[PDB]
This record gives structure tokens, sequence and C-alpha cells, in this order.
DNA sequence: ACGGTAAGCAGTCCGCGG
DNA sequence: GCGGACTGCTTAC
């Protein structure tokens, strides 16, 4: 095995770094580091150095790290480029590890934890921590043990042990249901005394330290709660043992009238898995409790507790310190599905910087460059300061809203390191510019070809041709690993049902797993000896195959996501390689791509239609475009359509033989009249759609820019058995929209697009019938909950107060004396519901925490003064009459035909 | 501090008004 | 007094 990091800071002219090392020890060093970084220089004076524009450079060397940072404020204060790598970890770890990293996992400890605080009067700010630690959970992996720590006196009870006998057995017998698999894994641990519990868990943690500290919330809430009631308690030196270096940061509050803050512990790495979550899951939640993510996540329910939390550890601790037992456990069950950590250690270890660091697409991409320039002897720019300038982007085909009966999508690949690597964008490649003609007439080729001799882009950017430039050649270098990958992700099933096959074949003389690797597809010299195999080694030969299907997995994910970020960070301000004029290039490029297509597709299918200047493509949004197949279904018509698979058969077959071509010969004309280095517009068919065969339904309909609903028989050849509504963007996409309420529509839109206008009707006849009878909570609104507090005046609202915010201070006027009561929390959702008119509140709404039921003590009042006819109207008539509006359909007999106009 | 474009909504504004 | 414009906040592609 050979050494990788664990996590690295720089303290003072030192870095400290965790690692492990050539035997698989974890340990600590100190360096005293010596870094570099170069200046400009003489011709003559030329070294092996150079930077990315080709220009010599004198390199650096430094006593230490605060003298070099002394270096780049002289050269600052000059106005000379100060080049190399500023941060000076990245290059720590760059010189102690030139060379893939290959990290094993085992070896890494993950910690997972959550705490419980009883707390009779407001939630528990954990800036004062004012009230003791009642119980801690925490996993270690390297051990695999929960690790409780149970407080059974303080202030707010005195409570017999926790019983874990009690604790594995079922619901409906006084048992807390805590889960078969792990009961034998917990180490329980009581404790008479606060003081006495945090001692003993200080400890722990200095003996089984976390390199990657996780759970949920724990970076809001968890750490700075034990760091500051230890803190409190024993001083600010007891409270640094939490740091393996014995270094916190607190940093800079944000206050209006709480408190609140996040803490540094250096040396070690946290990921809060409600951070990786709304990074990586790419699904926006209406709440973000751990409850609702895993009813969400992992289908298990409640976890249900008569009575408050505040009082659960006195009327049921058994139940209390078990669900802190399961909170711990339902994060882990969530990571085995999403396998989120991994792909943040495969990203770190990839980019070579800090774990934590793969919340920042700037600092990972700056980090793989960095490591790539340097193998070459090359040297990066000073990361220079640039006015928050913001250009223009990808225009929208602004749509005739109506139904849409045949309709099959097409999409370019990556449109945007597409683009860089066409065009050849980066920093240094930059050749001059040219008389920009209006977009329209590149779109038309009207405007004469912007250079003979550089690559171009319609937004006056030139480029070289005969380089090939830092930024495009890294996002090649990442594709190119994407498809690697791919072919060892893709390739590890092949070596899995293939011996999930010779599984058949048992035992009879002992055995062991053959010796060649899963990076490969397997040939014939191990074929009839993976059949001879025992039954024993074919259970171990599936441990690998699935450990490389996974790795392969998240790696190439890791990619993909890798090369999504870029772009991102290509036009943000703080990163090392942003140029303006570059990131206009990419847009203004896309634009003209995307319309230029457009225009390709238009002219083409005119003439094999037979037909002029009629309009095929009735969307277009950034790299899709939307054609109507109306007329091309009705160049045959239905007939000799035998069923539904026929047509879509035929359109299928349409897309791939004739227009897709068509669509390449008009993408290679694009890349010659604007000279590009390589064309790599890419575009294939994505999704076909229609109603059933022999039936009334419309197959789709857009309501205007990004808002439409399709009825998808097939998705990039994978023909389904039943159709898939692609909804994109109204009420039931919304998380802002009730719940019972999101299914209607759902249906409504189904029952549009597969059947008639008279099921339409039909159905919406019956959901208002039996409105009435829905659940308060599934009938409810959504929204964020941005500045209460700025038009919070007196209790009551001020100039400028939104619906969502009256809510939410007329709750804070019902519910004013009630402490075991929620106070809505700033940032958070809401629940939102309407009152009628001589109500006992004050205002028409009322919005209490998302997620929850509302107190007792008013959700049987909000059960009398809900209004139920303005909520119909509101969250679904309305959103319904949107839909029908642009579909020309009715949802109600009787309706006038005048209307719609305005006389 | 670690991309633009655009919706739909509820509040208010603005100019034009016996 | 009138109704379209513009603002402010969400949350979508
Ligand atoms: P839509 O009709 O589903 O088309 C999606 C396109 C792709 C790029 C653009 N988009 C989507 C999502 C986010 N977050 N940002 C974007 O620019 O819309
Ligand atoms: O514009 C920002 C937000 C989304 O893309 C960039 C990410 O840069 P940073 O490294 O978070
Ligand atoms: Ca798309
Ligand atoms: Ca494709």
């Amino acid at each position: 095995m050979k050494e990788f990091y664990l996590t690295v800071e720089q303290i003072g002219d030192s870095i400290f770094e965790r690692y492990i090392d050539s035997n698989g020890r974890e340990r600590t060093r100190e360096v005293e580091y010596k870094p570099s970084l170069f200046a400009h220089c003489p011709e003559s004076q030329a070294t092996k150095y150079f930077d990315i524009y080709g220009k010599p450079c004198t390199r650096k060397l430094f006593a230490n790290m605060r003298d070099a940072s002394q270096w780049i404020k002289r050269m600052e204060d000059i106005g000379l480029e100060a080049l190399g790598m500023d941060d000076f970890k990245l290059a720590y770890l760059s010189d102690t590890y030139n060379y893939e990293i290959k990290y094993d996992h085992t070896k890494i400890r993950v910690a997972n934890f959550d705490i419980e605080v009883t707390s009779p009067d407001g939630f528990p700010e954990p800036s004062q921590a004012k009230h003791p630690i009642d119980a801690i959970t925490h996993y270690d992996s390297i051990d695999d043990r929960f690790y409780v720590f149970d407080l059974l006196n303080s202030p707010y009870g005195n409570v017999e042990e926790w019983s874990i006998e009690i604790a594995a057995k079922l619901q409906e017998q006084g048992g807390d249901e805590v889960p078969s698999e792990i009961i034998d894994k917990i180490i329980y641990m009581p404790f008479d005394n606060e003081k006495e519990l945090l001692m003993e868990y200080l400890n722990f943690w200095q003996q089984k330290t976390p390199v990657i500290l996780t759970g949920w919330n724990v970076e809001s809430f968890a750490i700075p709660y034990v760091y500051n009631r230890i803190k409190n308690i024993f001083g600010e030196s007891t409270a640094k043992r939490l740091s393996p270096h014995r270094k916190t940061r607190v940093k800079v509050i944000e206050n209006m009238y709480g408190s609140r803050e996040i803490i540094t512990l250096f040396g070690i790495s946290v990921l809060d898995y409600i951070d990786l979550y709304k990074k990586f899951s790419f699904t926006n939640q209406p709440s973000y409790s751990l409850d609702y993510i895993s009813e969400f996540e992992l289908n298990v329910g409640k976890l249900k507790y008569d009575g408050p939390i505040s009082k659960l550890r006195e009327s049921n601790h058994q139940r209390y310190i078990s669900y802190n037992i399961i909170a711990v456990y339902r994060v882990l069950q969530i990571d085995a599905k999403r396998q989120f950590i991994n792909l943040s250690l495969d990203m770190g270890y990839y980019a070579k910087i800090q774990i934590q660091s793969v919340f920042s697409p700037i600092k990972t991409w700056d980090a793989i460059i960095f490591n790539s320039l340097k193998e070459q002897n090359k040297v990066i720019p000073q990361g220079r300061s640039h006015p928050v300038q913001p250009y223009p982007g990808a225009f929208v085909k602004e749509p005739i809203p109506n139904r849409y009966k045949y309709v099959m999508s097409f999409d370019l690949t990556s449109l945007y390191p597409s683009i860089i690597r066409q065009v050849n964008i980066s920093p240094e490649t930059i050749a001059g510019t040219f008389k920009v003609a209006p977009l329209h007439d590149y779109i038309n080729a009207v405007a004469e070809r912007p250079s003979d001799v550089y690559s171009c882009s319609p937004n006056g950017m030139m480029y070289y041709k005969d380089r090939d430039g830092v930024v495009p050649t890294e996002i090649t270098k990442v594709f190119n690993q994407r498809k690697e990958h791919k072919g060892y992700m893709l390739a590890a099933q092949r070596n899995g049902e293939i011996i999930k096959e010779a599984l058949h074949n048992p035992n009879l003389s002992v055995d062991e797993p053959l010796d060649v690797d899963y990076r490969f597809d397997f040939s014939d010299e191990i074929k009839e000896k993976i059949k001879k195999l025992s039954a024993k080694s074919l259970n171990e030969m599936l441990f690998r195959a699935q450990r490389t299907e996974v790795a392969g997995m998240t790696a190439q994910i890791n990619r993909k996501l890798l090369i999504n970020s870029l772009y991102g960070a290509l036009g943000n301000v703080w990163f090392r390689y942003y140029d303006l004029r570059n990131a206009t290039a990419i847009t203004t490029f896309g634009q003209m791509a995307l319309q230029w297509i457009e225009r390709k597709v238009n002219e083409y299918l005119n003439e094999v239609c037979g037909t002029e200047g009629e309009a095929f493509v009735l969307y277009g949004d950034t790299d899709s475009i939307y054609v109507s197949a109306d007329k091309i279904i009705d160049k045959v018509g239905e007939s000799k359509f035998r069923d539904t698979n026929h047509w879509v058969d035929f359109l299928d077959k349409f897309a791939r033989e004739r227009m897709e071509p068509a669509i390449d010969r008009g993408f290679r004309e694009m890349c010659e009249y604007m000279n590009n280095k390589q064309h790599l517009m890419f575009m294939d068919r994505e999704a076909i759609a229609g109603p059933p065969l022999g039936s009334k339904g419309i197959g789709g309909f857009w309501t205007g820019k990004k808002r439409y609903a399709l009825n998808v028989w097939d998705m990039e050849g994978t023909r389904y058995a039943e159709p898939k509504l692609k909804i994109m963007g109204l009420e039931t996409q919304k998380s802002s929209t009730p719940k019972a309420v999101q299914k209607a529509l759902k249906e409504c839109i189904r029952r549009m697009l597969q059947e008639g206008e008279e099921s339409l009707q039909e159905y919406f006849k019956e959901f208002e019938k039996e409105f009435r009878q829905l659940n308060y909570i599934s009938i409810a609104s959504v929204s964020s909950a941005n500045n209460i507090a700025k038009y919070d005046v007196g209790g009551f609202p001020g100039p400028k107060c939104p619906f969502h915010i009256r809510g939410i201070l007329t709750y804070n006027r019902a519910i004013k004396g009630n402490i075991d009561a929620p106070q809505v929390v700033e940032g958070e959702k809401v629940y939102v519901l309407p009152l009628r008119e001589g109500n006992p509140f004050g205002d028409k709404c009322i919005a209490w925490p998302s997620g929850t039921e509302i107190t007792d003590l008013i959700k049987d009042d909000v059960l009398h003064w809900m209004d139920y006819t303005v909520l119909l109207e509101k969250t679904f008539i309305k959103p319904l009459e949107g839909f029908t509006s642009a579909a020309k359909l009715d949802y109600e007999k009787k309706a006038s035909l005048f209307d719609m106009f305005d006389f």
C-alpha cells in the first residue's frame, strides 16, 4: 500500500498533515514548508519554467510561507505579476504526492454523530449552549460501532438506563424497533453527570479522532453546540482538544436579535450530510428535516412519539436514546444508497485538495489545472481581481403556448465543455477580434466569415487553432477519463452477471479467487475455471466486481460532475482563469449554435415534406430543441399505423436515418463558418412523444418559457412499456404547491395528454366535490421564508410584506406565549394556508414550519377558519386554468367561448 | 466569495382618468 | 377610479 493524506492545514509557517503511511497507520507530521512562487524575467535568463502565455519565469524559493505572502504583497504594491500556487496547501499536497493517489477508505476514519439537548424554553442556540447535552451517538467507520453516551441525571430529570433488549423489540410491545443489524453494534455508556459524560467523550475523540466528520446539520448545530458546551464549562483550552492540532477558528457570526455561528476544527474535514445532499441530490425538497428526507429517500416512516420532544427525555427516555441512535443510522443508510461521501473523497483525491473543498468547483478545478501544469513545468497565472459584470447568456425560444400532438426533441452533448473545446477557449489562446455583426446575421449566414486564420465566436473573440489551450486540454483529459472508467464500470457488470451465472456451479475442491484485474474485460483463459471454482470464492468474486462497479460509477460520475462544474468556474470572477470575454464567447456561441440548427432543422423538414416556411421547431432551450412531428406523421396518416409502438418506431427511424445526418451537415458548416479547431456539436435525438393511438389525448402542451408537458414513449432509444409524463416547470414540479394538489394536477395533466377533454372534465368535477376531505398538510402551500425580520413591525406587517411572511407573523402572534410551540426559523421553509373573513387571527393567512404539524393548541382552530374555496381556486384552479388555456381545452362544460379575449 | 434566463405570483406605482 | 408597468420574492430550466 502507498501513502496518502487524510487532512492538511496551514498554521503559521507550518503545514500540519494527517496521513496514512507505507503500512496503513495514520500519522501526524508538521512540516516547516518552503514554498515557491514565480516572477517574470529577461529572455536570456530563461529557465525550465514558463507561464501559460509561454513567457519565461524566474523561480523564487522562500525560507517560510509568511515570507512568500510578504512577497506577493510587495509585488502587488508594485504592479507586477506574482505567479504560482498561492494556496500553499495545494502546493504541499502537490509536492508530497506526485502521482495518482490511491486511497483505501477502510483506513479513513469517517465519524457520524448526532446529539440530543433537552430544552424546555426555545430551540437551544448552539452559540450559547446553555442546556446540558443529554445524549450523543457517535458512529465510527473503522470500528464499525455506534458509541452511545447517555446522561442519566440532568436538571430536567433523573432517568434509568436505556435497555438494548427493549430497544431491539417490536413497535407493538414497548419496543423501539432499533434495526437488527446494528443492535449487536451499539456500545452503551451511561453517566450520572454532564461533566463526566463530556470528559469521557472528549477523551474518546482524542483516541478515535475523525478525519471526516459528518451527520445531519452537524456543522450548523451539533459541532458548535458541543464545542461551545465544553468551552462554557471547561474553558477554551479544553474545547480546543476537538482539534487534533488544538486550533479552532470561530468565524464572524450573523446577528440581528439571535446569535449563531460555525466553528472550524483544523485537522478535521467536515462534510455535513445536509450539505452533501443539497449539492448532490439535484432534487429540491419542501422540508429538510432528517425526518422528511428519510421518508423520501429510504421509505421508512414517522419516528413516532406521543408528546412533544422537550418532554421526550422525561416521559419516555427509552425511545429517546433509541431515536438518537436511529438518527445516526438513518444518515448511514442514506449514504449507503447515495454514496455521497465516497464521491467527495473521490473528487478530493483526484484534485489533491482538502476533501471539504469539493463544495467548491473553483478550488477543485484550480487544483486540477495546477497539477497538470506543474507536471509540464508550466506556471499558473496570478489570480487577479475582476468586476462582477453580468454577461449575456442562453436566449430561449419564446413558444406559442398551445397543444403539440407529436414532439421529438434533440439534445446537444455537454454543450458548454464542447464549445470550449471546439472554439478552443482559454486565457492564452485569445488572438484578437473582428467587426461583429448582429447575431441574427451569423445565425442566418449573411455576415462574412469572421476569419480565414483564427477560430471565432460570434461575440467577437478570435483564438489560435495551432495551440490547443490550457482549458480545452484539461476538459479533454477528463472527457477521455469519463470514457475510460465507463469501460471499467459497465465492464464491472460484465464480470458480475458472468460470475452470477457461474454460481450454478458449486464446490468439491478448495479454491481462492483468480488474480486478474477488474479494470479489464475478461477473455477465455479463465472461462472454464470460474466454473470449476468453489461456491465460496464465487461470493468473494462478487465483493470485487461490485466494488469497481461502484468505484467506476462514483469516479465517472465525479468526472461528469467535474465536466459540468467547469463552466460555472469559468464564469466566476474568483477563478484563476476567468475572462469575461471568453465566458461571453461561450454563451454567445451556444446561442448561435442553438438558433443555427433551428434554422437548419426547419429548412430541412420543409424540403422533405414539400412545404415552404412552416415552423417545426416549436421551442428551444440552451441545448435542446423540440420539433413538431405532426406533419411527419400526417404524411403517412393514422393508418398502416398498426399500434402506438408503430408510429414511435417510425419517428425513431426517421430522426436517426434522415434528420440527424442533416443536423450533422448543419453543424459542420457552422464549424467551417466560424473556422473552429474541431467540430464537436453532436446533436442526436432525445425524447419521442404523443398521445396513445386511437385516443382523444393531446400528447403535449407548452404554457410559456420553461413550462411544458409531454407524453413520452421513448428516451434515447429506451422504449417505455408505459408512457412517462415529462412535465417541466408546471406546479406539479414546484416544491411550493401542496401535495394533494401536486397529485391532482399531475392526474389532470395525464388525462389531457392521454385521454379526452371529457376525462379531464370528469376528473376536475370530482376533485372539487372531494376537496374538503383532504389532509390539511397535503393541501398547504410552501415557500422559503427569507427576511421575516424585515417586514416584522410590532407583531404585524408593514410596507411590502409578502403573503408567506404575513402567515409567519399572524402565527408569531397566535403562538405568542406558548414556549413548547415551534418558532419559525428564518431561511427555513413554512407551510401556508389561507383563513377567511371574521377570523380569530387578524389577517388573511397562516404559515407554520414545513414538515411539521402545527401546535395542537391551534391545529383544531385552523381547521375551522381555513379558506378552502380560496385555497382550491388559488392552488388548483388558477394553475389548471393556465394549462387548459394553453392546451385549448375546457375543464368545465358550459364555459364561454368569449373570455380569453377582453371583449 | 469559494454561471444567465425566466416563470408566476402579490404587492404597489404610474399615468390617465368627470 | 381605471389596468398595465414595474418590483420583490420564489423557484423553476
Ligand atoms: P428544460 O426545457 O428542461 O431545458 C434545460 C436547459 C438546460 C440548461 C438550462 N438550465 C437548466 C437548469 C439549470 N440549473 N441551469 C440552466 O441553465 O435549461
Ligand atoms: O456561480 C457559482 C455557483 C454555481 O457555480 C459556481 C460555483 O463556484 P464555487 O467554487 O462554488
Ligand atoms: Ca436540456
Ligand atoms: Ca444524447
